[PDB]
């Protein structure tokens, strides 16, 4: 209880009460079998010929009661190594990485079938076999295939090379070369159909095979990287669902920019990158750790817009020939402005509108650039976080 | 072994055992005839009057086996002249020095011939002499000299000053002066061909005698800054040839804008500032340690552009008068509105086109600024490596 332990560290003494010490008996410390080897019995001391500062956060541990942490001057490796030796236990140690930010609890649990699992590895890891690395180099290629393939279906050689290659009227299987972009036909004359079609061959072949050999059934659709294979397919099925099932008069009174929603839509297919770039994941967490103050800027924003769009259009109001016919027109030269764009479309003219609309050029530098650098400072963590 | 050996630096006190120090046996610590004059008896210890912080890293380099490092509180100047006293060797201190980043491997091996030697430190070093300084004045003012002659061939004082003067039709040596600038003649009555063909003169008579002259014969074609010289010299040449060698008719519907492409390639000759400019290698260091970072910055615009360009184009789709005809029409725009450059000659008119228009601006904020400063902080620790 009273009686004082000397730990000797390389010529620096460290006295604590027996009872500090053996609070925590599974320790070389806390164990008198363990640290028995370590007595000096001439000194009357215990001498451990280690690391010196690193000691005194192993001290404290133990007064404190097991509050650890890294003394700021010892590094990750020597401050590990000694965790390790002092034999501050599997429990401890974890506590401490978390601390630290060195938790990296990913354990990829294979589908147990032993085939079932090993085809599984071959479409979650590149990095298994080199056939393994051919699947991903496959599958980045497939995506600009299909990019390629989409952007071009607007381009005027070609869109204006449509079945209304002079545009007079609509038709019901005109519409597809002209909202849905390609002619969808059993014979499918059109090459970009076919071209589309056989991107998505690879990418529910990749997708239902990933779906039947998951470990995890349920918590699939709670990862994000999956919920982007899922809306990639969609409008494919949507295109031809349409086109199947439908043989009447009077859908375009329905829905029909409906269908012309949908063909963007397929644009959000080039977010399938994520599970290939490595960079492309830490915006994805760079976003995700900063949800809140992301909000800093677009509020800050929403507020600069309004007081600027307004107080511009006051000073440019006693035209008759005014640039700014309302308010909400004014919306969209304030982000103009804010932004620092800049276009020419509507510029202020009166010399109140001036005054304004030179203010609203400095407060979008202050509006940007207060939360960028927390978000910049998360990003450029998160990118070295790989080592 | 057993035996512990007390150390006194200056008053603290480090007890480590004896077959820690005889670890090393040729530094000052593990040499029992060296430190023998250290000793005092009347306390049993060895008494060093020296730098107290700097002799636990040289404690703890006995101790892990090899390992040591300068503590964050210790300089450099302070800290290696410690190392140089405990005599820790001179490959011990080499490997000090990489981890610190101090690696000047620097050693000007001459050609070796006695004036092969001195003549080549006349045309690589400007230090050696004041002669040797004037080389290289000359050689910055000869580059600049080629520009100016070379900017104004274009001028329409000059280029409306042709032998097509009023621009009427197209002949075999009206190509010259109107694709390659320059009206080539053994009389060269054209003056910018002869202030053309006065500095290629003097870019082989550095670089062939340069080639001559160099030590390293077979690597002499890795070194970047030799490449340049190359590159520079070339397209005097595929001038000449197309010259000299061609007495025929229809050689225009084989290459012709193919000669056009060489008249830029000339531009690349401003690089040649490299060899002189320090600041411009830092540059070039920069981004040759940024180059797998750059390309997150391209790689994220690449997806900025992509996704902002389609979702204004069908925003801006149903008009008849709508600025965006096609999707890499687009691609113009959103390079026009990510970087903020921001121009007018394309914007977007629908309520929706604006509502899309206005996203991108912000997020080109948040993709440049993303690997922006991991670039920045590089060439900052570039720039002041030479301190």
């Amino acid at each position: 209880c009273c009686e004082r332990v000397v730990i000797n560290i390389s010529g620096l003494r460290f006295e604590t009460q027996l009872k500090t010490l053996a609070q925590f008996p599974e320790t070389l410390l806390g164990d008198p079998k363990k640290r028995m080897r370590y007595f000096d019995p001439l000194r009357n001391e215990y001498f451990f010929d280690r690391n010196r500062p690193s000691f005194d956060a192993i001290l404290y541990y133990y007064q404190s009661g097991g509050r650890l942490r890294r003394p700021v001057n010892v590094p990750l490796d020597i401050f590990s190594e000694e965790i390790r030796f002092y034999e501050l236990g599997e429990e401890a140690m974890e506590m401490f990485r978390e601390d630290e930010g060195y938790i990296k609890e990913e354990e990829r649990p294979l589908p147990e079938n032993e085939f079932q699992r090993q085809v599984w590895l071959l479409f979650e890891y590149p990095e298994s076999s080199g056939p393994a690395r051919i699947i991903a180099i496959v599958s980045v290629m497939v995506i600009l295939i299909s990019i390629v393939s989409f952007c071009l279906e607007t381009l005027p050689i070609f869109r204006d090379e449509n079945e209304d290659m002079h545009g007079g009227g609509v038709t019901f299987h005109t519409y597809s070369q002209s909202t849905i972009g390609y002619q969808q036909s059993t014979s499918f004359t059109d090459p970009f159909f076919i071209v589309e079609t056989l991107c998505i061959i690879w990418f529910s072949f990749e997708f239902l095979v990933r779906f039947f050999a998951c470990p995890s059934k349920a918590g699939f659709f709670t990862n994000i990287m999956n919920i982007i294979d899922i809306v990639a397919i969609i409008p494919y099925y949507v295109t031809i669902f349409l086109t199947e099932s439908n043989k009447s008069v009077l859908q375009f009174q329905n829905v029909r920019r409906v269908v012309q929603i949908f063909r963007i839509m397929r644009i959000l297919r080039i977010f399938k990158l994520s599970r290939h770039s490595k960079g492309l994941q830490i915006l994805g967490q760079t976003l995700k750790a900063s949800m809140r103050e992301l909000g800093l800027l677009i509020f800050f924003l929403f507020i600069g817009v309004i007081l600027f769009s307004s107080a511009v259009y006051f000073a440019e109001a006693d035209e008759r020939d005014s640039q700014f016919p309302s308010i909400p027109d004014a919306f969209w030269w304030a982000v103009v402005s804010m932004t620092t764009v800049g276009y020419g479309d509507m510029v202020p003219t009166t010399i109140g509108g001036k005054i304004v609309g030179s203010l609203c050029a400095i407060a979008g530098v202050l509006t940007i650039a207060l939360p960028v650098p927390v978000i910049v400072s998360n990003f450029n963590y998160f990118y070295h976080r790989e080592t």
